[PDB]
DNA sequence: TCGAATCCTGGATC
DNA sequence: TTTTTATCCAGGATTCGA
């Protein structure tokens, strides 16, 4: 014990002296102060009995820049349940048995949503146990739970206790939940000495955030040519940073051959970036100066791009070589999870945001690309191997490179990252860096814990994972799942609003539409717009125009017209599907509970039934065959946990080992004994949703939905006010307005992020509120909605592309489009409607609306009032100028999820899926695909368009047939090389073979394991001819070899090309040109020529032949 | 000996 | 002690049937 006690006191006193050094004095004096809460960390402190107890530190920062700490003592606890009447006997036994370790025990009636017949108002007694310290809590937990495990498996006093709950919420989460303390608010803190607990009370009238000191830093180092750096070998060359918009540079005058003057680097007036420079004689003085300047300026946020991977481990390892210690000078230390942390300031890494919340493609995750897109300028680059000569040859262009990435890290953090995390913390009980690092499911669970606590619900336990469960007909399941979203790719080629197109249409559909126009217009005005139809005067003229247009269409259905291209999209579909049906993870019920519920009377209306599709995958072996395989394990012997350990018996396997050994036997036996390894069985089920259950989940979803639109509105209002303030030109008003704009923008994004999170959480393994039914019923109802939206549109027009929530289509030029009504409302003198929207919203209204919605009108009365609700509405984007869809090289298929679209202005609207955006992909194909889509805008008819794109492909085929005749050799390498990336370490692929693995081994052979050592490797290779007939995986040759020393390059090529006397090693001699020609060929086909053959034009490029199935079909049709 | 189907991985679209 | 799902493309290799 005493070792633990003194360890805890030692670390507490060290941390308290460290944060005292940075100025976070503890609040000492009787009095009241106010401050913005910025951080919290758990700590233990002595009580009036001189006994340790658990506490939490709160860190406050004041308006004037002063800072203070406060410690709040609080006792952790958990709940247990007992059989009839046992609570007095059990609590007395508990208190005598664990005497001195458990502080208090008490009986509490809790409302648990799983109690049979609970809707009448019953609830059950849980005993609470509360402890002096979490150290003592864990021991009693471990003494208790072995009896609960046996009691649960069946279902003295200790035998009687039947369950335990809430035993695994973290201590600071529990404290933030229970006392409602949240970060980025303003508080009053009232202190009275040890005589009484310190009191913290929020005040909502202070709105301006303070401005914490932010430091952003980057480092540059030496390394050996053509190899990765390592901290035992390589010195640091320079370190550069910004603090609150002033920049500094430190330079090592060993390597760098001259002093560097001070200078300004300013990408745009938005980013001033002044820098001031210190020249130091040694690495040790360079590293001394940085720690001195941090201890001087005492930052509260430290930021660096991907610093946890390289920069921090490097500057730590280089400090140890000079007898300094980062953990004593600064205070940062590497946690068990391999991430740096400190008590006194927060380490925020932009790349955890870029990777989670930006919706950039992985190709754009490179720092300079992210800056290019988000900040709209190009930084400068140096080739990583020229830096070491540049340092001697021309120092200041290296300094100019080194600055650019500090500047870009600082302004990227300030603009995008900073408002988002400090907005998102205002609604979630977590630390800022936890909120950044944690997954969105964990962010979404704590919120429901907060909402369940105040409703006095008791948290359910985490979900138990089943292993190798049986199908209900006795077959072991490898999986369970639900069928997801629906996709179709109906048509291919080029659609342009500039060229005629042929339509054929059902006149009874136009008649059906014309017969109901007024319903659709009324419903679109009253229910969506919320303008009563009596307030509009010109209504009948608009209906006369719409009817006469439909009548004109109904006479002549088959026609040639220019197209109109429309996208129709459901807004926030899945939340609205939840809100409309009252789906809740607890609300799904079986026959057995309804049979017990007193409301289950004839004429009750509470049972709503909905359908979903289950899809198991199961093995062919029978139950008895599996059980005989298990019996064959009853006598088996197994290897030890480690080579020194004794051989294990079957009960000494873990349940995961037993499961995997049963999988190994059962799969192998099935493989031999049966023809195919598994069988699928898609199956239809129906599930009841109790309409009267407690509404806390759906009310949370609704509240977030409403707040998002409120903050969007205020954001647009304040942005307009910002434009007005900018025209006024007064800096104080502009600054105030900008602050309000950023506040509402960040709140709006936070609320969108949480709204989007609610769908994903309910399927997470281990989730407290988990169900599979609700997630399947949502996807199925969305698929029914989009199927009926396809069925309707196929008769009015032609759908082109259909996906999870929306449809692309063409409509005939004479279709109604948009109409403007005139209204007497003073705020709303005009209203504009689009007929394609109202046409579908009236279809959704009739089928989907829910007639059973109930709410409890008077909690004491047991009276519920029936309602109705329907929240699902379509909206209309566009129209667009042009739309180009590709086609498949196989006969019976078309490509889904790929297309391009252009705006009316000819600017690129969308370009989805194509290689032009993907990471690690062949540049020649990227440039081709880029140039063709811009070429489709040219020309004036299909035969002009297909004639005019062909000249872009014949340029590149002239290149590949010329072997780059004029092209200077430095261009060719980047044009031709791939750049694929390998996720796992080289061992972990095991037996698997691939071009990346095969070129990783080729790197190990060439440079040693000093390069394979870490994951996330990237491989650049060419593919080579000379090993004739050998499969392609063997011919990958690393690009690096073309920069090696001649005697190394020749030796290794002669080893790899198996060509002993080979005279020429020129890349033009080695390239397998006919591989690349057929890579280009299969892309030019799929874009230009197969779709052309689908639009009654001949092959527009002679050099590339059709596939034989198309050659037959064309020859026979001719 | 020759052709088709299944499998695995890295990365995108909703 | 952790951890959001499902549908789809392109490339390369291995096994079974005619
Ligand atoms: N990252 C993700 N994780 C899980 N499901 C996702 C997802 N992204 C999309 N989905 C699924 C679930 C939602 C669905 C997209 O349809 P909505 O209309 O709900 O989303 P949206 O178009 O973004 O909203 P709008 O801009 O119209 O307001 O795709
Ligand atoms: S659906 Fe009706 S009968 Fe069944 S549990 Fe709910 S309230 Fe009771
Ligand atoms: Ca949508």
């Amino acid at each position: 014990s005493s070792v633990s006690a003194l360890k805890r006191l030692e670390r507490s006193q060290w941390t308290d002296k460290m944060d005292l050094r940075f100025g976070f004095e503890r609040l000492k004096e009787p009095g009241e102060k106010t401050g913005w809460l910025i951080n919290m960390h758990p700590t233990e402190i002595l009580d009036e009995d001189k006994r340790l107890g658990s506490a939490v530190d709160y860190y406050f920062i004041q308006d004037d820049g002063s800072r203070f700490k406060v410690a709040l003592p609080y006792k952790p606890y958990f709940y247990i349940a007992t059989r009839k009447g046992c609570e007095r006997e059990v609590s007395s036994f508990l208190s005598k048995k664990f005497q001195g370790k458990i502080a208090k025990v008490e009986t509490v009636p809790k409302e648990d949503l799983d109690l049979p017949n609970h809707l009448v108002g019953l609830k059950r007694n849980y005993i609470r146990l509360s402890f002096h310290t979490v150290e003592d809590l864990v021991k009693v937990r471990k003494e208790i739970s072995p009896a609960v495990k046996k009691n649960r498996e069946q279902d003295d006093q200790l035998d009687n206790i039947v369950d335990m709950r809430e035993y695994d919420v973290p201590y600071h989460i529990r404290l933030s939940i229970d006392l409602k303390i949240h970060v980025a608010h303003w508080y009053n803190v009232r202190y009275r000495g040890n005589a009484f607990p310190v009191e913290i009370t929020r005040r909502d009238d202070l709105v301006e955030r303070p401005d914490p000191v932010v430091l952003a830093f980057a480092i540059a180092t030496t390394k050996l040519p053509l190899k990765f750096p390592d901290a035992e070998t390589d010195q640091i060359m320079m370190i550069s940073y910004m603090i609150d918009g002033q920049g500094y540079l430190i330079t090592n005058r060993e390597i760098v051959s001259e002093d560097i003057e001070d200078f300004e680097f300013t990408p745009k007036p938005e980013y001033e970036g002044p820098f001031c420079v210190f020249n130091e004689p040694d690495e040790a003085h360079l590293i001394q100066r940085w720690f001195e300047h941090v201890q001087e300026t005492k930052p509260t946020i430290m930021v660096t791009y991907n610093g946890d991977f390289f920069d921090w481990p490097f500057v730590e390892a280089r400090a140890a070589v000079h007898g300094l210690s980062m953990q004593q000078e600064i205070g940062f230390q590497k946690d068990s999870q391999g991430e740096y942390k400190a008590p006194q300031c927060i380490h925020m890494d932009c790349l955890r945001w870029v990777k989670r919340d930006s919706y950039l493609p992985v190709g754009s995750h490179n720092l300079k690309a992210a800056a290019k897109a988000k900040l709209g300028y190009d930084p400068v680059e140096l080739d990583p191997e020229d830096m070491c000569r540049m340092a001697t040859e021309q120092p200041q262009t290296l300094a100019t490179y080194s600055v650019s990435d500090a500047v870009a890290t600082y302004y990227l953090y300030m603009k995008y990252v900073h408002p988002f995390i400090f907005a998102l913390c205002t609604i979630i009980p977590m630390e800022p860096d936890e909120v950044l690092r944690k997954g969105s499911g964990t962010l979404c669970e704590a919120l429901l814990m907060v909402q369940a606590f105040h409703a006095n619900i008791i948290f359910p336990n985490k979900q138990e994972q089943e292993f190798n469960k049986l199908t209900d007909d006795g077959h072991v399941l490898d999986s369970e799942t639900y069928v997801g979203g629906h996709v179709e790719a109906l048509e291919s080629g080029v659609f342009r609003s500039d060229i005629p197109c042929r339509f054929r249409m059902n006149p009874a559909a136009f008649d059906f539409l014309l017969q109901r126009v007024e319903k659709t217009l009324r419903h679109a005005l009253e229910e969506e717009e919320k303008v009563p139809v009596e307030q509009v005067t010109n209504f009948e003229e608009v209906c006369d125009e719409i009817k006469s247009k439909l009548a004109s269409l109904k006479d002549v259905p088959s026609r040639i017209e220019c197209p109109l291209i429309y996208h129709l999209d459901v807004g926030a579909m899945y939340p609205n599907i939840i809100l409309t049906n009252r789906l809740q993870p607890s609300a799904m019920v079986d026959e057995a509970t309804c049979a017990a519920c007193d409301f289950n009377k004839p004429g009750a209306n509470c049972q709503r039934k909905m359908a979903w599709q289950w899809r198991g995958e199961f093995m062919p072996a029978s139950r008895s065959e599996y059980h005989r395989i298990q019996h064959q394990l009853e006598s088996e012997k197994f290897p030890p946990l480690f080579p020194e350990g004794p051989a294990r018996a079957f009960h000494e396997l873990s349940r995961e080992e037993q499961a995997k050994y049963e999988k190994r036997r059962l799969a192998d036996y099935c493989r031999k004994a049966y023809k195919k390894i598994h069988i699928t069985k898609v199956e239809e089920r129906l599930t009841t949703i109790c309409q009267r259950e407690n509404s806390f989940y759906v009310d949370t979803v609704r509240a977030f939905r409403d707040r998002r639109y409120e903050f969007k509105g205020l954001h647009k209002v304040w942005k307009k006010k910002l434009s007005a303030a900018v025209e006024v030109g007064d800096a104080a008003e502009v600054k105030r307005c900008k602050n309000m704009e950023v506040l509402y923008d960040s709140l709006q994004l936070a609320h969108k992020c949480i709204l989007n999170s609610f769908y994903g959480y309910v399927m997470r393994k281990g989730a407290r509120w988990y169900s599979m039914e609700m997630a399947g019923i949502v996807c199925f109802t969305g698929a029914n909605i989009i199927t009926q939206a396809r069925e309707l549109i196929e008769q009015i027009g032609r759908p082109l592309e259909l996906d999870t929530d929306g449809i692309w289509c063409v409509l005939p030029n004479s279709f109604p489009e948009n109409f403007v009504f005139k209204t007497t409302n003073v705020k709303k003198p005009k209203v504009t409607i689009s007929y394609p929207g109202a046409m579908l919203n009236i279809m959704v209204k009739e089928g989907f609306t829910n007639d059973q919605y109930q709410e409890l009108a008077e909690p004491s009365s047991l009276t519920y009032v029936t309602r109705s609700e329907n929240s699902i509405f379509f909206e209309v984007d566009g129209p667009y100028l042009a739309m180009i869809l590709p086609a498949s090289k196989e006969e019976g298929k078309k490509l889904k999820k790929r297309y391009a679209v252009f705006n009316e202005d000819g600017s690129l609207a969308e370009l989805k899926g194509f290689e032009v955006k993907r990471r690690g992909e062949l540049q020649l194909i990227k440039i081709f695909q880029s140039s063709v889509f811009e070429a489709f805008l040219k020309g004036s008819t299909l035969e002009e368009v297909y004639g005019s794109v062909a000249k872009v492909a014949d340029y590149w085929l002239d290149v590949l047939y010329s072997k780059a005749a004029n092209m200077p050799d430095s261009e060719l390498f980047e044009l031709i090389s791939e750049n694929r990336s390998m996720s796992r370490k080289l061992e972990d692929y095991g037996e698997q073979k691939s071009t990346s693995i095969s070129t990783a081994k080729r790197l190990a052979e060439f440079l040693g394991d000093q390069m394979v050592k870490d994951a996330g490797l990237s491989c650049r290779y060419i593919i080579s001819r000379k090993p004739e007939g050998s499969p392609v995986t063997e011919r990958a040759i690393p690009l690096a070899i073309f920069q090696a020393e001649p005697t190394v390059r020749k030796h290794f090529l002669r080893k790899w090309l198996k060509s002993s006397s080979l005279q020429d090693f020129d890349i033009r001699a080695i390239l397998d040109w006919d591989y690349y020609i057929e890579r280009l060929g299969s892309a030019i086909q799929k874009i230009i020529t197969i779709p052309a053959a689908l639009q009654q034009v001949k092959n527009p490029v002679p050099r590339v032949k059709h596939p034989d199935w198309l050659h037959k079909k064309l020859l026979e049709k001719n």
